[PDB]
């Protein structure tokens, strides 16, 4: 079934041993991810432990990049904090 974490529980996930972030309601762990991405490990890291959506689609990923960030989905933001 689907795994909620709440805005405080994802805030935590903010750091070198542990990032996460939301992208439209969905929460991804990207802490293995960091060093192969191809906009590089900076922008991932600020935007760590929050909603990254905006930022994410102002940059324009391809349909090729969506579907690879689909394998890092850990949950989704519970309903109460979207
Ligand atoms: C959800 C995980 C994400 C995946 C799997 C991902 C994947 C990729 C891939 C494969 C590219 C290469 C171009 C393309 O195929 O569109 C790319 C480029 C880029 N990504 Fe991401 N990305 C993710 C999240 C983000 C986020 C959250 C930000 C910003 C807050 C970001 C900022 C960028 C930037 C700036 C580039 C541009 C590189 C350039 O033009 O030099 N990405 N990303």
């Amino acid at each position: 079934a689907v795994k909620y974490y709440t805005l405080e529980e994802i805030q935590k996930h903010n750091n070198s041993k542990s990032t996460w972030l939301i992208l439209h309601y969905k929460v991804y762990d990207l802490t293995k991810f960091l060093e192969e991405h191809p906009g590089g490990e900076a922008v991932l890291r600020a935007q760590a432990g929050g909603d990254a959506t905006a930022n994410f689609e102002a940059v324009g990923h391809s349909t090729d990049a969506r579907e690879l960030s689909k394998t890092f989905i850990i949950g989704e933001l519970h309903p109460d904090d979207r």
